[PDB]
């Protein structure tokens, strides 16, 4: 299992600089 996350934590590194856009995005709105 840990074996996992260990593949996880790779993977999300690399694909940190998405989320932040996902959501807002998302929606974004704006808002406001």
């Amino acid at each position: 299992t840990s074996s996992i996350v260990h593949l996880c934590a790779i993977s999300l590194i690399r694909y940190w600089s998405i989320t932040q856009a996902i959501e807002y995005n998302l929606k974004r709105t704006p808002r406001r």
